[PDB]
């Protein structure tokens, strides 16, 4: 599992239960193609987006869908997703968990770097 | 103003100064168009972006240049840029201070939105 | 002023306003001894805590009573409060801004230091 | 597992691996007494501070050692240490995870309460 994703949620004090998940990778022509997407688990957990060998060095961003998550709580949220952009880097530490706190007018987010 | 933005160091307990600021809206072809920019002064802030009048209802992206930030203290960072997309105006006219906190693999950010 | 505390309401996209703040110094009997207090404003700023004299070398506590805070809110946070444990001035006088972002289950804190 | 502590490095985006932790538990005379303490292992985890028996209600200090995590790495820190201060209830979730993300003048700290 060279890419992970955590969200959890600081209003409620629990895993951010199915959030809709995409992640991008920046092509040539500076746009950004899907490269994997999802919903996070009961732990607030998203695993196997992708492969060691598809995972190569690049630009990539993770989109949460923070907003809908919000609504379905019915809470007025402020942000439209939250967006994590990053390069992947083959010289250091191959394994990367990306992990979101949520609230609905704050995020927060770490990268957890690994081998 | 009606749109500030604040960013802090978490490393050097400081107001992180000299951070390059650009704000887009979303176009009616959902494009981003680019509404305004600046770089934050000693002080952390930003100021003078754009106006009431100007600030219409909207998607607007905050993009903070975190890695030009990092990389002029020796610093390799995580993220490419904090990026911060909010729908702006759309129940009237409000104060926006867009606030970060940064680190080198990781930023906290808020919104305080205040009715004049 | 040389200390200033600034809290913030990461679910209301606001200025936590009338929080109460105690700020504590350890003695040379190594207990905690009450040094100021005050609440927030309205901008969620709280100052003249103390003054350059008064605030010598020393290590400091500042609890922000956020469980009050959420509970007049209507919510049942998870902590009792947030709690700031640092040293101050022992290089010189300094001016610290310590600034703390509230949500029911999580909290965030950080230092601004200058030097005037 | 009753409580768990996680712990994380905004700086060099890795676990704080050896990070001492001070678990308190108030006494009826409001005072501190220590409950329980270790050090976070290689993933910046410690776990089995407790068990379900001894971890009955209460309110809890959980005291992380920052301040001596900082100057190991050469790196001049704010605070004295983190603390996190906080209420056991047994009829909510019963499963605790604190989780703090340290930097060098500033932390973040959540609850992740669970069933
Ligand atoms: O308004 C001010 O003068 C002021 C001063 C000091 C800190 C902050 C905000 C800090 C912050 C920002 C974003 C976060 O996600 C978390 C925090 Cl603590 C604002
Ligand atoms: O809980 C876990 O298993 C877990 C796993 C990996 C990363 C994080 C980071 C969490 C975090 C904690 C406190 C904050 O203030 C902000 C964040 Cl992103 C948490």
């Amino acid at each position: 599992c060279p890419l992970m994703v955590k969200v959890l949620d600081a209003v409620r004090g629990s895993p951010a239960i199915n959030v809709a998940v995409h992640v991008f990778r920046k092509a040539a022509d500076d746009t950004w193609e899907p490269f994997a997407s999802g919903k996070t688990s009961e732990s607030g957990e998203l695993h196997g987006l992708t492969t060691e060998e598809e995972f190569v060095e690049g630009i990539y961003k993770v989109e949460i869908d923070t907003k809908s998550y919000w609504k379905a709580l019915g809470i007025s949220p402020f942000h439209e997703h939250a967006e994590v952009v990053f390069t992947a880097n083959d010289s250091g530490p191959r394994r990367y968990t990306i992990a979101a706190l949520l609230s609905p007018y704050s995020y927060s987010t770490t990268a957890v770097v690994t081998n």
